[PDB]
């Protein structure tokens, strides 16, 4: 019944895994918690089993881990990003299997499987010439004899916990970092994407364990809410990185700050785009769509608003409609398909209870809102017209392809509307006039992290810091100086001379 | 009988005070709040009397305040930093005045009281510089025909909580700052220097009319806890930067963090000076006298602990005893004066208790330890030998003259005796081991947001960023890059060709 | 002389008189031969001053020298006091300054002015500047060991400027190489010497106040035979050089010659390209005031204009129409926007170039002829028919001369504003979205100063300011351009205990 | 009688080393100049043959390299990156073999050519992430409704001439940067290690080939001054990037200023170290001995002038003595061997003659001073006391293991012994005073451009600049930011408001 025991899944070996897998990872691998089983969310099928993480299997792991920290921060580090590159060489060795695995248990098409795993091969090759930049300046004091200079050090132990969306990329975007920079991690995935994760750790394990360096520098726990909650309450754990929802989020970030540790948080997003008249519409349509449907529309970055002028509005509209009315559906691992499924069943009950809502706020349904007859979790691409900018549905995050579409007439009011939902991530417009462009990118243009001009709301590479503002969290990762929120800065003066101090009246010696 | 009212001090209408004032500033003066009296801790006499807050005072300063933002953000940064140019200005035209009320309400001496007024106008004179340099870097993108660029732009509102130790610079450091960076401003400073708070507003609020600008970029909102609560709570308020208790600090943390906020949290600290048996101890006992004793030991960065190594450690204490005896108090505006009195009557008390707790748990008065007979908060600087370093009254943050000694016996220890307490603002040590120099300024080093190294605790500048780990909060302020706490990052990709997507 | 007559009694107000002391090192003097200046309006001489002998320009130099001993030990948050306070003391005079300018220089009263506000903006920056220079501190790849990057001052920083900036261009210098923790030496253009003097008045007296010894600022005023002699003295450290470009070469191969560094700010042949879908409201003043400005007599006077085929006749129309409404007249006379050359010389220059022009197949479609009146006045000129490779296009002549040109594509159009030797500046008029980035991208403009819907003489104090190729490549003001004024070392510290691997090899 | 002709060199064609190799690489192998034989310094036998450039080759490979990189600098810099990646995996499958070639033709040991090597690979890496780097600041502007940023673009070719002593890893540096910099690159090696400029070009030639890429991205020219003197004056190298000795790149510098090109200068030292009486001699005489007998003492940051203080010298210079005599001297490619021969035969009679020099100036040999009897170009190495500091064979480099040593007195005077020679490259003191180290590093300290502490000259890595001062050039390369050199800075200035300039009186 288990599909790693099937032939036409042998494959999977190739990653280490069996027919049950350990879930921790600590210099030893173990699990003395629940067995979870995850299925395949396109066929509803059981592929593998993981022990996760006892409370006392948690404990063991963050002590080890930061006993390895010791050795770890004494290493140089140009000498950790050299480490780091023969994790990035590691996965490219194993880039087809783990996209595969990706495909298999996430959902994804097989060449965004495979692209999530590329991003963690790049940022580690990024990482590695970032290993000899990191530091802070040398600034002239005031003061004669003196010297100011501004120190970076790890924190310690990084925290991560990361969601079933991208169970690759974004660990190792946090992992790339935090170990160039001297620490050491602790990681929680998604318990519906286990499989991954232990797939992962196996390979940076390996890598590890050949250069004679403590396994638990980059440590595994799996598990649910009660194994995050934990970490969220450690003050042995020196940052959490958390990405996930709002309403986790949120509580994520009071239990941190409640016993003053640091967070870095990356959370929802109600993405939006706006085409002006000025607009080259056989740029703007396919964007649209690329960036409502991908990945079914459960990236943090997917546009879920969509913004037209009023000149524009019905052919854009029109246009979207035939457009998506070729999308290849299917199984996700075959080399046609554009659309895989959902990644559980209580996501199409969402996307279900949306489509409700959203008609019951006063929309419709122009295109799709069914679920489909068909094994797995999949769901219509769906397009909704006709609701109010400030509709109650419309400024609620829900996980699926729902693109919500309005109809605007100037620019100060769509700019508006963008920036009134409380999150603050992605956001997108096109238009060739240059002035509208640079109001845009301006202090009365768009409040999210993410400011994209004639390409959609997942317009980001690994040279830029990634993150979003006001209910987005406010973290940061990858690019830029985002380096800095895995070290803490102290300002040093330091005296040379052999100067005394003004006595002040006062007889010493 | 306010002090104000009369002819030795008229200087105070110098400052524009008068026998009331008002509390509130935000284009127009008001403040249909409580009135409170503040006094003189050098001789417990009234000042004079502010008109604080009401509820609706706070409800029409912050929507003057984001209105006026509108005007504020839409001009060009340098422009910006010629307004700071002003008001750096403004306040060099008042530093000798504005110090003697500094020293008059709060109580330090008037060297530090000019001199805290100092920190203003060059922390201004760096903010003018500093608006033609804020931004990001433009990155090479990966794709054909994309730019990739990292744009930085305001938060928008900036409210400013402030304390009664720092009345003037704490200030002064996050408003030029946000300031060239877009942002308006809403201050409330304790209750007890509401008049340093109002005179400061007065002359900022003089630039901004002169140049014809919305006197809500720079607005004042005097009360207590309520105002700072309603803050806290107000997601009007894009970002919060709180100075003052560990205790209260942690709670605004926490409802900033409640509503997705921002919060810039500078809080206590229980700041440590060590020395190594090869230190000069010529420069030992007046750098740790100095760093104890200075502002009533009512720093954040005072000097609170003292390590000393076994082979000096009496030598030292000894040294520090003769040089405690000439150490002279009175009028903190009067010359030759070094040590001024305490903030508040209750301090004195709990400056007692501090004492009295430290005898319990097997503490030594080697000096003083008493209150000081004369009118005023006065107490004697105080030092205490024989505590356990893991001692409760030692872990415990008093803002009084009270220096705890201790012996160590190897460097690894003496570190973690550093890092041990829960507050992580300023840390020194004094030695001459260029390998214990750099291990101290390491990842096995001192945990805390300032090292240093043989200048006490107190050393810091302009030029660097100024704030703490752990309990102190994170925050930083002036110097470096801390202006991108008052700033937004945004990664902006433009597509500039005619390739259509496949 | 003019400071003789009472209706200039505000020269006294800079402290001038009739004959003037030229060098001064903290004490002022001048054995060399007496220049005397004259006002460009009416060629009326206006002052004199003593220029310094060789001997003058040793003991400027051995004394520079002593003073940098002290200076270098000032901390840099301190030494941007003392810049703050020359900003102070150029506020408070900055009327008559300005006016000397207008006066001695010849440039109209409002740009007088401006040009002393760019020496007090730099000075402000300046002093914020004076906390942040310095290096990052790296990690090593060696255990124990700290890698930093240290910047410290070159030493002597020698400046000569020209005649049409001689505020501006020293002020940049100064400002930043005293944060920098340098002693500068000046040497002006002999025809502005009273400026000059003036300037080093001003900032003698804030040293003086701060018991600082003069010779940080030294001031030796001089012709060729001090310029000659900056360039050859090892003594000098760093040498900034502005003028033409080709003295500019010979000051460059002579420091070259005994390994020192140098900064040049050259010539400049800068171009303007109007496309079709420009906004031709935008164009045509913004065409006009860079090419007439300062009689167009600025490095960054626009010199080539770029017309596409389509909209080519109507803007030279406007441009005609346009420049028959420039008034001229005196430079201390308000509603004034034309003043006159710099010298007479400049004028036998400008003839010569406009009698060329139409040697080489020019057409004259207005102006170009002196005007009949006192002073060096002559009529701004346009010309037209030219081939862009034409020989008297490409020479840079300090004339206010526009030579205009069609264009049909935008590779060619691109093509003939890289072509000429020179690189200072150039602007672009469109809208195009795509055009605009290949313009700012590796197949677009050579030049330094690349600006879009903006004339070519659009830059500020916050960007580095400078050109490419036969203008020298130096850099001044704005961004990291202090580092030409400090010199890098990369320094490895061990702190360890940790001995080198013996490899074999037996010791103590 | 080729050594590749013989079985015991058959790893050679690993390489794709043949009997006689083309010497020009442009996408297409050739070479119609010299044919010229390289040889092995240990036993003066012949290795293979190298056809090197014709004046005909030279032209016809800059014309396809400026023609290459219209499409090299189209592709994105972080694919660029992608490019020198491979690169550097493809060194590190040849590491073994391609060391081996460095320490068979050019003369150092084998751990140091393997060394050489991983050099490149490691600039390789850290370009990579340097590549998603590279930029300006986007400037606030002071005007309304403008933009103000900074752009970087390739210079476009960037000439590249290297000498004998690192004859991979200086190329290397200048290669991987100015590729991401977008730049083409022409190189001209040393003519006495042809085969490993080949070698290394092949490695190159792979890469781009199998990434559909023109091969003139990175060509090659084999030939000597005639090649050399070219390139510094042809105008189409726009960056040349000179290392050798000072005398030539004096004359390379003065070609290139000519032109107004642009020059890289890498050039000779005459490095010191400084031992004071506080300093730990435990790590004072190891590194004295690894840093001035290393590759035969032929490193530009080799140690030729040992400071020792008073009080001490006499025991260091002993304890240097008995730890000289436990060299291990023998053939490059073996085990446990130190050191090995001199480059050239030339420089084993220029050795000899610094020792009968030093002799004739009154100096004395407490060790070495003669050639040894054996097979190759070996040489003794030699330690010299008694001479002044001014003494001038202490002030001429000579690429030998000569060591000169001398006493002083106070930090202040040996200080200035440091500074007083013409090249300013490396330079290190020894101590525990914490002082003295940071006037050291300081604006009274040391004038070079290496300064370390407690640790000798050699110590440098690849995240800092690399370079030195006076006479040694001024040229930096590899880490901080000295990819500034490969491309040319321009300030940019937008308009995007609808804003109209003033009229000042003008009806438009």
């Amino acid at each position: 019944t288990l599909l790693i025991n099937q032939p036409q899944y042998a494959w999977l070996k190739e990653l280490g895994l069996r027919e049950e897998n350990e879930g921790v990872y600590n210099g030893s691998w173990g699990g003395r918690g629940e067995v979870i089983t995850t299925y395949c969310p396109a066929n509803n099928e059981p592929i593998a089993r993981v022990r996760q993480a006892s409370v006392a299997d948690y404990e063991e792991t963050v002590k080890k881990a930061r006993e390895a920290w010791k050795i770890w921060a004494d290493i140089p580090a140009p000498k950790r990003g050299e480490i780091v590159r023969q994790i990035g060489d590691a996965l490219r060795e194993k880039i087809q299997v783990l996209g595969s695995l990706v495909s298999l248990e996430m959902g994804k098409i097989l060449v965004e499987g495979v692209g999530e795993v590329q991003e963690y091969v790049d940022i580690c090759d990024y990482a590695v010439g970032l290993s000899r930049m990191i530091g802070g300046p040398i600034l002239p004091s005031e003061r004669s004899g003196h010297a100011l200079i501004e120190q970076w050090n790890p924190v310690g132990l990084v925290g991560i916990i990361t969601a079933f969306n991208f169970p690759v990329a974004v660990y190792g975007w946090n992992n790339a970092i935090a170990m160039i920079c001297g620490n050491v991690c602790l990681w929680k995935g998604a318990p519906t994407t286990s499989l991954i994760s232990v797939a992962v750790t196996k390979i940076i394990a390996k890598v590890l364990e050949d250069n004679k360096l403590p396994g638990a520098i980059c440590s595994l726990t799996c598990g649910g809410a009660d194994i995050g909650t934990a970490m969220a309450k450690d003050e042995r754990v020196n940052l959490l990185s958390f990405t996930g929802s709002t309403q986790v989020g949120k509580q994520v970030g009071l239990m941190v700050q409640e016993r003053f540790g640091r967070s870095l948080l990356e959370l929802g997003g109600n993405n939006a785009i706006i085409a002006f008249e000025d607009a080259d519409l056989s740029l703007v349509v396919p964007s649209a769509l690329f960036a409502a449907v991908g990945t079914a529309g459960q990236r943090c970055t997917t546009a879920r608003r969509l913004f037209i002028h009023e000149s524009i509005h019905d052919e854009v509209v029109n246009r979207l409609k035939k457009a998506y009315a070729q999308i290849r559906v299917g199984n996700p691992w075959d080399p046609n398909v554009l659309y895989g499924p959902l990644h559980t069943k209580q996501a199409v009950s969402m996307f279900l209870g949306a489509v409700e809502e959203a008609k019951k706020e006063g929309g419709t349904v122009v295109y799709g809102g069914k679920v489909m007859d068909r094994p797995g979790n999949y769901v219509e691409p769906t397009i909704v017209t006709g609701l109010g900018h400030d509709a109650s549905i419309a400024h609620t995050e829900t996980f699926a392809p729902i693109l919500y579409v309005f109809k605007f007439k100037n620019e100060e009011e769509v700019f508006a509307w963008n920036n009134e939902v409380k999150q603050g991530l992605s956001s997108s417009i096109f238009t060739k006039d240059l002035g509208r462009i640079f109001r845009w990118l301006g202090p009365k243009g768009s409040d999210c992290g993410i400011v994209n001009v004639n390409i959609p709301t997942s317009g980001a590479e690994i040279g830029g810091a990634f993150g979003g503002e006001k209910h987005t969290g406010g973290g940061r990762e990858s690019g830029s100086d985002a380096w800095k929120q895995y070290m803490r800065r102290s300002t040093c003066t330091i005296n040379y001379s052999k100067d005394l101090p003004l006595a002040q009246g006062i007889k010493f010696q």
